[PDB]
C-alpha cells in the first residue's frame, strides 16, 4: 500500500495536475457557486479543506467570509498552496497544515469540511475515506461540502467496444509472430483487457434501461462503511439487445442552509474529467424490453487505493448469466 | 522512493499489453532478430543470458539462431507468462526461465553472450542499462554483449511551436484573478516545471540547427557504475541562424557480431520507433549564427526514482549567451 | 470451363483493357521496338497475330513491312480492331479474323506469329497454349514473338505479409460478434488467405536468393506441355532469415534476325502491371546464410483458365519443410 | 450467359473474405440485428426463411430473437461454413442450413417471416429481389418479410471533376499517332463505354441540386415478374443553376415490424456503408437553372447477367434540352 500512495501523492506534487482540475470549469465552479450561495454556512465560521491542493477551495471559503479555514495538504503541492495564501494576503484566515489529514493535529473543531474527495467512479483512490476521517475534527451540528454521492448503474450495449478486446487480445492468436507460436497467451491477454474498467464517455443512446442510485451521505458514513460497497441492482429494461456491461456515473450534493447545488459527472451533462466508467460482462447478455437485469456490483477496496470490482448480473426471464471482475487501478483512457 | 518506484516499474511492465505494444514496434523486433539471426554463428551451440526477457521473445530469437541454453531472467510477473510460451513452443529443453532481478538470481553456468533490450527513452531512462551492465559478471571472458554499443546523438533545434505550447501551458498560473485568487505568485514554479518535462515525439530533421554529437557508451568495456554519472560535453558549429529552443537526443546501438554488425537507430531520419525521440526545451531560447560555436554540458545524475535528474547548461561562444536547465526524466510530455 | 471461358472474353471486350495494358509502356513500348529492330523478319512477310484485341501488334508489323497480317480475336473487342485497320487505311494488308484461333480459318501458312500471351507468373489466363496452338500455321522456318519466356523463383522474406494474413483471419476468432461464436471457421479463412497468391511489387532486399529460371521454348514447346510444369529449385541461401514464401516473375525474349529484345518484368525492372507474384508457406522456414532451400513448383492447369500451385520446400541442413497449396484464379492484389 | 454468370456469382459468394467485408460494415449488420430484436415477438416461437443466409448471421439474430424454426437457403458453398456455426453455437435444433437455390429446394413447412439481405448496388443489382420475392411463395398468409419495403432515391448532381476524369480517361482513343497508330476513330465507342460505367463512391450532398425522387417497392405486394421491367418517372424542382451532370441514386430498406420500424439508410446525409452511393454520369452535361423543372425517366431492364440494363432520359423541360443515356449495372466504376 505504501509504494502506491508514495506514488499518488508524487504524482498530486505536480502544478500541472491542479491546473487540470482547476481548469475544469464543472468541477470549479460548481465548488465556488456552492460555497458563495450557501455564504451562510461560512461567514465567520471555522473550516477544514481535506487534500485543499492549491488551496482553491479554502480561497472560496475565504470568499464567502469564512473566520478560520485549515486546508490540509500531503504532498508536496502545501508549499504551493501557503505561497498563494501569502500572495493573497490572507494568512491571518488560512492555515495550510502539510501531511496527511488523519496524522496533523488540528487546534481546533470545525464548522464545516469542504473537500474534492472524488475519483473515477466516485471512490477510486480511496479519498472518501480521509474525507470521512476529518469528521473526527467537525462539531455535532458540523456541515460537510459535498454532502451526498449518487452513484449511477445503469446497463449499456456497446457492441464495438466489446469488439475491440477481441480485437486487440488477437495479436497473441498467432502461430509464427516472428518465428514464435503466441497463441498460448490470448486467454490472458482477453482477460488482462476485461479486466480494466474503461473510462470515456458515449452517447446516452447505448443505456438500455433507467439508472439504479446507491447513496452515501457523508455525514452519517463512517470511513469502514467504503471499504466494501454492495450495490444491488434490478434494472427494468426499455430497450432489446445484447448488453455488454455496466456504465457508472456519479453527482454529488452540497446540501447548504440557502440551496442545494449538485455536481453531475451523468452522461446527459457536459463533460467533465471525471468522464464516465464502463465496465463490461465477459459474454454479453441478450434482454428483451421489458425483461429485468438483476444483480449485484461489489467494490471491494484494495491494497493500491482502488477497488476490485465484482459484477454479476443476470436475465431474470432467461437465466443468462454473466460474471466479472475488474480492477479500478488500471483502467484503460479509452477517450480520444 | 527507490523500492515504491521499482514495484511500480515492475508491476508496469507485468502487463501483456506493454509487451504486445513493444512487439508490435517491426523496427525493434525486427532489427534484433536480424542481428540475432545474422549472427548466428555467435549463438549455434551457445549459452546466452537473456536479461529482462518479458515475454520472452529474444530467447526465441536466440533458439532459432542454434543457442543450446538460454537463461531469461525476469523480474516481472511477466516471467509466467514466458514459460507458458516456453512449453507450448516446445523448448523447455534450451529456454530455462528465471523469475527475479538478475542482480539477486543465480545461474548455474557463465554465458557465452548476454542479450537484452535495455534502451529507454534517451536510452538512459529506465536505469535498465545498470542491470544491463551488471549481467556481465555471468558473461565468460569471450563473451559478447547484444547491443555492443550504444550512441546518444544531441543537437540543438528550433521549434517555435513547441516552446510557446509549453509556455501558453504555464501561462496558466499567470492569472491575477483566476475565480478571484491570485496565482500568479507561482508561475515561475509552474514555467519550471513545464520546462523539466522532456518532450517525447518525433519532428522534421530541418528543425536541426547543427550536426549530430555523438556520446559513446561500449557496454562490452562499461562497469556498472559508470552510469551513475553521465557527463556528455558538447561543442555544435551552428549550421544556421536563429533561436535555439534547446536540444534534440536520440540513439542508435549496434549488435557488433561476428558475421556483421547490425544498427537499430531511432534517429528522426530513420522510421519511428515507440522510442520516438526527446527534446529538452531551454525556458529561454538562445539566438545563434551560422558559423557560432554552441558548447556546453548534458549531466545525467542518477536518482532512486529508475531515471536520472539531467542538467544542460548551454551557451553560444560568441556572445557569452548562456543558459541552464533541469530536466526530469520522470515526468515526460508525450506529445505523440 | 465455359463459364469461366465466356467471362474471360466479356473482360476482354472492353476498351478500357486494351488501354490499360496499351498505356502499359513497358508492354507497348518492347513489343514495339522488337518487331521494328527487327524489320527483316516482317517485311514482306506474312504474320498470324494471336490475340489481337485492339490490334496493336498488327500495327507495329505492318509499321515493319509486313506484306499480309492476320489478326485473331475471340473477344468483341475484334469489331474495334476491324474499325481501326479501315480507319489507318491498311484493310489491304490487316484481316481481322473474329473467333478463337483454335477454330478460325487461315487461307494461309504465316512467316511469324506475334503475340501478348503473358499473364501473372507468366501462365496464368493459359493463352500460351492458344499461342502455341497457333504453331499449326507456322511455316518450317518460322518464327514466334515472343520466343522464349523464362519463369524466375526466388525465397524471399516478408513477416509482415505473412503477419497480415492471421491478422485478416482473426477476424473470425471472436466468441460473440453480434452474439455469435464466429471462432470456428478461423481455420478455414486462414486457409483461404494462404491459397491466394500475392499480387504486388517488393523491395529487391527482401529476396533471400538468387533466382532459379524456369524456360519455356516457344518454338519446341507443344500445347500439352503447358498442362502440367514441374519446376524444381534448390536456392543457395545468401542471407540468413525466415522464408515466408517463393517470389515469382518472368522475362520474354523475342529473338529476331538482327537482335534480341528482351520484356522483363523483374523487381529489379521498371514496374509494369504484371507486378510480381507471391505464394506464402503456411509455416515459414528458418535458412542460415549457405544452406540450401530444395524443393518443387507445379503449376497445374485448372478449369477455371488458371493453375493449381503446389509448391514443397524444404532446408536441406535441418529438414525444416512446408507444403503449400494455391489457386491462381484467385489472386490477391495487394497493390495500393 | 445467364448460366456462367449465375457460377460467377455463387463462386464469389463461396469465399469467406467475403462474408467478413459484409459483415465488417456495422451499419448493415447492426441495423439488421437492431430489427430484428426490437421486433423479437415477430420472431418468438415463429417459422422465419433467411434467404441467401451466406455465413448465416440474419439466422443466428432470429434465434437469438426466439424463433422456433429458421430454414436458412444458401446456394454458394458458404452454405456449409453456415452449419458448422449452427453446430458450433448450439443452434442444430432451431436453424436448418438448406443448400441451393431458394427457387429450387423444398422447405417443409410455410413460415412466419421471411428474411433476407437481397440489396445490391442501386438496391437493384444482382437481381436477388427477385429471389426474395420468389420466396414468397413459402409465406403464410399473415408472413411477414424483413426488410418490409425500398425505396430508391435519385437526385440530380453537378460534378464537375468526376466528369473530367471520365471524359480524359475516354480522352486516350482519341490520339491520332499512338506509337504511330491513330485510334480517333475509336473515341466514341470508348465514350460511351466509359459513361455507361456507374460510379460506385460518396460524396458530399451539397453537389445535390434537388431534393430526391423517391420510387417505393413493397416486398410485401410486389411480384417477382414486376422487377423485369422498372420505370422510374421522375420530376425534379431544380433548387440550384448550373450543370447537371448526372442522377445520384441510394436506397433505404425499412423492417416494418409489430413492436417497431427500423430503417437502414445509405443515403449520403447517413453514415457510408459498403453499398456507398452510385452516380449515374451524362455524356453531355445539362446546363439548368434554380426554379426548372427537369423531367424523364429510368427504366431498368433485367438481362441475363444477374443486373439490370438501364436507360435514363432527361430533360430541362423550359429549354427542351434532352439527355439520353445507356448503363449497365455490371461494369461499374469503384472510385472508393
Ligand atoms: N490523507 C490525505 N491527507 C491530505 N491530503 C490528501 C490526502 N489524500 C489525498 N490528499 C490530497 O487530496 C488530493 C487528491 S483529491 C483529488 C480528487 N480528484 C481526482 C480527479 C479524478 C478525475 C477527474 C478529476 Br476533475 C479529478 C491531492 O492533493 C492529494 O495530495
Ligand atoms: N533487474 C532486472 N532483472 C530482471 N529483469 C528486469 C530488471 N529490470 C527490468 N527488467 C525487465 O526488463 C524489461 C525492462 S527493459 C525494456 C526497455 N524498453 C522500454 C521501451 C521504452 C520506449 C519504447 C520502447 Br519500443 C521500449 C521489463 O521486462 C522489465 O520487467
Ligand atoms: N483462343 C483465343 N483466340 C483468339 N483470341 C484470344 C484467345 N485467347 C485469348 N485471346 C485474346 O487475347 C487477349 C488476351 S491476352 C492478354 C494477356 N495480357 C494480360 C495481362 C495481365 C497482366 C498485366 C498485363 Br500488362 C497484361 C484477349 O483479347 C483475348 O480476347
Ligand atoms: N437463388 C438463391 N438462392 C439462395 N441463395 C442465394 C440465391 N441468390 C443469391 N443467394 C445468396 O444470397 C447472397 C447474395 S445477397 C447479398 C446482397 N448484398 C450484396 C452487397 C453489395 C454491396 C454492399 C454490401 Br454491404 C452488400 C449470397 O450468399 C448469395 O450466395
Amino acid at each position: 500500500e505504501e509504494s502506491s500512495a508514495v506514488q499518488y501523492f508524487q504524482f498530486y506534487g505536480y502544478l500541472s495536475q491542479q491546473q487540470n482540475m482547476m481548469q475544469d470549469y464543472v468541477r470549479t465552479g460548481t465548488y465556488q457557486r456552492a460555497i458563495l450561495q450557501n455564504h451562510t454556512d461560512f461567514k465567520d465560521k471555522i473550516v477544514l479543506d481535506v487534500g485543499c491542493g492549491s488551496g482553491i477551495l479554502s480561497f472560496f471559503a475565504a470568499q464567502a467570509g469564512a473566520r478560520k479555514i485549515y486546508a490540509v495538504e500531503a504532498s508536496t503541492m502545501a508549499q504551493h498552496a501557503e505561497v498563494l495564501v501569502k500572495s493573497n494576503n490572507l494568512t491571518d484566515r488560512i492555515v495550510v497544515i502539510p501531511g496527511k489529514v488523519e496524522e496533523v493535529s488540528l487546534p481546533e473543531q470545525v464548522d464545516i469540511i469542504i473537500s474534492e474527495p472524488m475519483g473515477y467512479m466516485l471512490f477510486n483512490e480511496r479519498m472518501l475515506e480521509s474525507y470521512l476521517h476529518a469528521k473526527k475534527y467537525l462539531k455535532p451540528s458540523g456541515n460537510m461540502f459535498p454532502t451526498i454521492g449518487d452513484v449511477h448503474l445503469a446497463p449499456f450495449t456497446d457492441e464495438q467496444l466489446y469488439m475491440e478486446q477481441f480485437t486487440k487480445a488477437n495479436f497473441w492468436y498467432q502461430p509464427s509472430f516472428h518465428g514464435v507460436d503466441l497463441s498460448a497467451l490470448r486467454g490472458a491477454a482477453v482477460d488482462e483487457y476485461f479486466r480494466q474498467p474503461v473510462v470515456d464517455t458515449f452517447d446516452i443512446r447505448i443505456l438500455m434501461a433507467k439508472s439504479v442510485k446507491y447513496t452515501v451521505n457523508f455525514l452519517e458514513a463512517k470511513e469502514g462503511d467504503l471499504h466494501r460497497i454492495e450495490i444491488p441492482f434490478k434494472f427494468h429494461m426499455l430497450h432489446s439487445g445484447l448488453v455488454h456491461g455496466l456504465a457508472f456515473w456519479f453527482d454529488v450534493a452540497f446540501i447548504g442552509s440557502i440551496m442545494t447545488v449538485w455536481l453531475s459527472t451523468a452522461p446527459t451533462e457536459p463533460l467533465t474529467h471525471w468522464y464516465q466508467v464502463r465496465c463490461l460482462f465477459q459474454s454479453p447478455l441478450f434482454a428483451k424490453a421489458g425483461d429485468t437485469l438483476s444483480g449485484t456490483c461489489l467494490l471491494i477496496a484494495n491494497k493500491r487505493q482502488s477497488y476490485d470490482i465484482s459484477i454479476v448480473a443476470q436475465v431474470d426471464q432467461t437465466g443468462s448469466k454473466s460474471s466479472n471482475l475488474l480492477d479500478l487501478k488500471n483502467p484503460f483512457f479509452r477517450y480520444t
